[PDB]
């Protein structure tokens, strides 16, 4: 579980979104596992807004951080789910490191803040969903 809190937004997985962020929708995308939702506060993050390919995760199965080397977002093949029939899920990001089921929503973020949420994994790998294309979310 997590989310990621700009200006009046929640960024979610949208397999993990709840009624609340449902009543208040901004944008979802099924294809890459996102939804967006309001909020009466202001948030506490800020997103890059870069090309970084190195940077560091919240594991919450190992409650710690660790660096990694990701891959440029890109349209990536996902097997079927409970959430979702088998697809290519795009603006996708992956890295060698630990992950396991209950760990999407942990937050990358480099040295320009953050990059992307937990959205996949397994055998080792982790994959991230990208938000640093959404410029909106800082207006
Ligand atoms: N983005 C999706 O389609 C995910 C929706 C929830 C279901 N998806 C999964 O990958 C579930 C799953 N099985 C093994 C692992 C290991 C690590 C992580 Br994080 C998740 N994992 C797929
Ligand atoms: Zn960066």
């Amino acid at each position: 579980s997590g989310a990621i809190y700009v200006g009046n937004y929640r960024v979610v997985n949208r397999h993990l979104a709840t009624h609340n962020d449902w009543a208040n929708l901004v944008w979802e995308d099924s294809s890459r596992d996102l939804l967006v939702s309001s909020t009466t506060a202001q948030g506490c993050d800020t997103i890059a807004r870069c090309d970084c390919q190195t940077g560091v995760y919240y594991c919450s199965s190992r409650r710690k951080h660790y660096p990694v080397s990701f891959s440029k977002p890109s349209l990536i093949f996902v097997e079927a789910s409970e959430y979702y029939p088998a697809r290519y899920q795009s603006h996708l990001m992956l890295a060698v490191g630990h992950s396991e089921p209950g760990d999407c929503g942990g937050i990358l973020r480099c040295q320009h803040g953050v990059v992307g949420i937990v959205s996949t994994g397994g055998n080792g790998l982790v994959g991230f969903a990208d938000v640093r294309d959404l410029l909106w979310l800082d207006e």
